[PDB]
């Protein structure tokens, strides 16, 4: 199969002919867990999600055992140990454990320095950065008032001053108060606020408040009963959610319904088309079997976590009108959106590691996107212009398929088609592994400071509340049983396999059906991620225990190890 435009195309009425027939056979079928965008339907969609569940299932199966064997070696280590009796106790679930599941290993530093402020904020700035944004000095008013006493022995300053001075940020899951908990669960529904401190220049924690039962407002001088540390805690909780059921429609929904209008108008002989189909490789398989494994009644998620399936559902169909907008998601224009990048309204973030790594990644796919377009197109806008294939997939995205805040069409210039091919790989190569993939079991799910449930009521009382948090975290028991099930959110096997970001366009199709120009960018491409690839796990701590400004080192957006596509 040499890929062919249309034009090039001398057996054109059979090809056009195939097309008719797909859109017949492949539909707009029901969204998948909640109110987002339509999953493939009809005879072609059904058996287009079923090759896609029949091929996951292999890799699925061999990690699950992975963690399983895992699982009885840290639950003896735990045994041996006397149980978690402690917050420092913690450490034995993770602790040369997890090396057949999770052989990248817990992110440094995470456990060790588990009580650090610095980590807390700074994970708002990288294992989970689609929540935080900065407080505009007018537009925006102050989430909730804090002790003015408090705020000056903390700061030196106020919060009118800082709030003037675009330094607060505020990070909001208050959107979860009034949800369901299941019976023995418990979440708050935290409002944190954050400042760029002007004396040490770091991007710090200044207060969490609740927003449910008693609606207290915690800070870090609350070293009473542990509460500031449980408030950390009480807000990580709400995070992990907010991240994990954010990705469902940010990359999963998105990028399903973008290549799902493509498959509906382009022939299976379209170059474009088969650089998507290699994007999208199991994709549909997400959705499918999160309904019935997953999100299910009941389930590995409510065994878990603390809120029943109808509330991902309605996160889904509450966050799916602002977090499904194609172009709004583009890397830039959400960063800058939020006032995390270029604001006019206060002072550069010193460091941002997510938009670090994620920025250099972009523009490397960029590269490649860019000479693929060239190479395809011949150099020539007017060959994009005039590719009827491409021109009914940007209006069947933008029309039948209901893509929110698509590129208008007609698409008639090469840089156009690079800024939406580069996103999508953006998305099935990075994005999803940022909130998904292995960040859960090795950063932004680590416990202690990160349970997907709480077990006691979040306390109504500064005062008269235990200083022992262990009634708040999962059990010995539930804590491997959370462990577990984000170890089989991992794919090891990407890496002995080159199924990585790094390798995501060395397809065998593409590079036999693509001429030398496609060989040439693909292995410039492969050269750059691995030189990325090497930086990242060469990572370690500087003088101050510091990488990338965290107390923590992130390798979440390695490209030798993470998936080219959307693997789980
Ligand atoms: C976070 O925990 C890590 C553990 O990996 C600490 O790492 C050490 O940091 C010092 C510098 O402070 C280095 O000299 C050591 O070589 C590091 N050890 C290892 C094994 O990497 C780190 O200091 C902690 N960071 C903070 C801010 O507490
Ligand atoms: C024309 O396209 C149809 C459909 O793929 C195929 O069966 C036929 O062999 C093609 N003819 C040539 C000469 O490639
Ligand atoms: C993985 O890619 C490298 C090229 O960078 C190659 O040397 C190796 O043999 C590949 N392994 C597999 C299994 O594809
Ligand atoms: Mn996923």
């Amino acid at each position: 199969v040499v890929y062919t435009l249309p034009c090039e195309d001398g057996n054109s009425t059979a090809r056009t002919a195939e097309i008719r027939l797909k859109q017949a056979t492949l539909l707009y079928g029901p969204s998948l867990l909640g109110n987002a965008s339509y999953f493939p339907g009809g005879p072609l969609g059904d058996a287009i999600s079923l090759r896609d569940q029949t091929v996951w299932e292999g890799a699925a199966v061999v990690q699950s055992l992975r963690a399983f064997t895992d699982a009885a070696k840290v639950a003896a280590n735990i045994k041996q140990n006397g149980g978690l009796n402690s917050l420092d106790d913690f450490k034995v679930l993770y602790q040369d454990g997890w090396k057949g599941s999770v052989p990248q290993g817990i992110a440094r530093g995470q456990s060790e320095n588990y009580t650090s402020d610095l980590l807390f904020s700074m994970e708002r700035l990288s294992v989970n950065p689609y929540i935080l944004k900065r407080l505009h000095p007018t537009e925006d008013a102050l989430p909730f008032q804090v002790d003015r006493a408090t705020v000056k022995q903390l700061t030196k300053t106020s919060l009118k001053a800082l709030h003037a001075a675009g330094r607060l940020f505020v990070a909001d899951h208050s959107y979860q108060r009034n949800y369901t908990r299941l019976a023995n669960r418990y979440s708050a529904a935290c409002t944190a606020l954050f400042y760029l401190d002007p004396r040490s220049n770091q991007f710090l924690p200044l207060a969490i408040k609740t927003n449910v039962g008693a609606d207290l407002t915690y800070t870090p001088l609350d070293t009473d009963n542990n509460n500031w540390l449980l408030a950390k805690i009480m807000f990580n909780n709400n995070d992990l959610f907010h991240g994990q059921i954010f990705h469902v429609a940010y990359p999963h929904a998105i990028a399903e319904i973008v290549h799902l209008a493509a498959l509906r108008t382009m022939s299976a002989r379209h170059p474009v088309l088969a650089l998507m189909e290699r994007l999208m490789y199991q994709a549909y398989a997400v959705r499918p079997l999160g309904e019935r494994v997953l999100f299910n009644k009941g389930g590995l998620f409510e065994q878990n976590f603390a809120y029943p399936q109808d509330m991902v559902y309605k996160f889904v169909g509450d966050s799916y009108p602002t977090t499904g907008r194609w172009r709004a998601g583009y890397l830039d224009t959400d960063v800058r959106a939020r006032g995390l990048v270029d604001a006019d309204y206060g002072p550069e973030l010193p460091h941002f590691p997510f938009y670090e790594d994620g920025s250099r990644l972009v523009e490397v796919i960029r590269r490649f996107v860019r000479s693929f377009v060239d190479a395809t197109y011949h150099e020539s806008d007017e060959m994009v212009a005039k590719d009827a294939e491409l021109q009914a997939w940007v209006a069947e995205a933008n029309g039948p398929a209901g893509v929110e805040d698509f590129e208008p069409g007609p698409l008639d210039t090469r840089e156009r088609l690079v800024e939406v091919l580069t996103h999508m790989a953006w998305l099935t190569g990075c994005a999803h592994h940022v909130l998904n993939q292995g960040e859960p079991v090795t950063a932004s799910g680590v416990l202690p400071m990160h349970p997907t449930a709480l077990y006691a009521p979040v306390p109504t009382s500064k005062a008269n509340t235990t200083a022992d948090l262990l009634g708040y975290l999962p059990s010995a028991q539930k804590s491997v049983d959370q462990v577990t099930l984000l170890a089989r959110f991992n794919r090891p096997d990407v890496v002995p396999t080159n199924q990585t970001l790094r390798y995501m366009f060395a397809a065998p199709q593409l590079l036999l059906g693509n001429g030398e120009a496609y060989r040439r960018a693909n292995q410039r491409f492969v050269r750059a991620m691995g030189r990325i690839s090497d930086e990242v796990k060469a990572r370690r701590f500087d003088d101050r225990g510091l990488s990338q400004g965290m107390p923590f080192i992130w390798q979440a957006l390695d490209p030798g190890n993470i998936p080219f596509y959307l693997s789980v």
